[PDB]
């Protein structure tokens, strides 16, 4: 089997991408944030505290003839940005782009943090990291991809995120028309539960490539590119007037600037992020100070190849017995 679904930016900045997902019988379609940095499929629901729902579409398990309460199961998750959610668990039929999993754990939120309530466009998350990170207790549950894997034509999914435009998540096949050149594959460590890999270096604009190992995670659920402070400083030094602002929370730059590209290495291959992809717009409405799309990871503990980096590539998440990642230009 295969599946293919369009993923759409939630706003004009590409802050996140939503993909429609069918849950239950009859189907209830929710728009979920596919997140290769986590491993829970959780949704706003009829059980979510009413004051914490503000415009999201909810899953109502009582209206699904295939929903079953997973007795005794609870979940609770905290994300790298400080947001969180928790609740109980159903199993139900879940379909993405024509690919159907029966008995998928659907984690129903009883509580969500304010950032989720305040974003009416995201109805939940669909985790695509390794199932070892799943938070369901006392019996950990498998991700959608883990449940589908054995049925897929090939045990892979691909992320093709658009810049200011829709893109595609495919399951079970590699669309050879969706990229240019070849796909370069690189080793993955699953020891932390992430799609963790080592970039071979970087360049700023037309500058020389610096060969240096940068360990990080491929994370579709993170907006920006978070890299070591040395790398980030070298990038922003090429933008007149750019500076790190402690009050804003990162590097800002004059909105009148033209940003240089940023290149990262994948083996001997190179993925070029155009400068425009690094502009996240005014820090507040009407400001002439703009927020940068490349930021320091120093306060995270890991480097994160988020959407800024991934949307410059066609990315293969190869879930073979020994997982690997693939990157192609497009």
């Amino acid at each position: 089997s295969t599946g293919s679904a369009t993923t759409t930016p939630i706003d004009s900045l590409d802050d996140a991408y939503i993909t429609p997902v069918q849950i239950g019988t009859p189907a209830q379609t929710l728009n979920l944030d596919f997140d290769t940095g986590s491993s829970d499929l959780w949704v706003f629901s009829s059980e979510t505290t009413a004051s914490e729902v503000d415009g999201q579409t909810i899953y109502t398990p009582s209206k699904s003839t295939t929903a079953k309460l997973l007795s005794g199961a609870t979940w609770s998750i905290s994300y790298g940005d400080g947001s969180s959610s928790s609740g109980d668990v159903y199993t139900d039929t879940v379909s993405v782009g024509g690919l159907t999993v029966t008995g998928q754990a659907v984690e129903s939120a009883k509580k969500v943090s304010s950032s989720f309530t305040e974003d009416s466009t995201i109805d939940g998350l669909l985790g695509l990291a390794f199932s070892t990170l799943n938070t369901v207790s006392p019996t950990q549950q498998k991700t959608f991809f883990d449940n589908a894997k054995a049925s897929l034509d090939s045990p892979v999914f691909t992320a093709d995120l658009g810049y200011h435009a829709p893109g595609t998540y495919n399951f079970g096949f590699i669309d050879t028309t969706a990229y240019t050149g070849s796909i370069t594959y690189t080793a993955v460590s699953t020891k932390q539960g992430f799609w963790e890999w080592t970039s071979t270096g970087y360049a700023v604009g037309s500058g020389t490539f610096k060969s240096t190992s940068i360990d990080g995670i491929a994370d579709t659920g993170t907006t920006l590119l978070y890299l070591p402070a040395t790398v980030v400083s070298a990038y922003w030094a090429q933008v007149s007037g750019a500076k790190s602002s402690s009050s804003v929370g990162g590097y800002v730059f004059p909105c009148s600037a033209t940003l240089p590209s940023f290149t990262f290495g994948v083996g001997s291959a190179r993925i070029v992020i155009p400068g425009d992809y690094i502009d996240f717009g005014p820090i507040s409405t009407g400001s002439s100070s703009c927020f940068g799309g490349i930021q320091s990871s120093a306060g995270i503990g890991i480097n994160i190849f988020g959407d800024v980096a991934l949307k410059a590539a066609f990315v293969v998440f190869n879930g073979a017995t020994t997982p690997t990642l693939g990157f192609a230009s497009k």
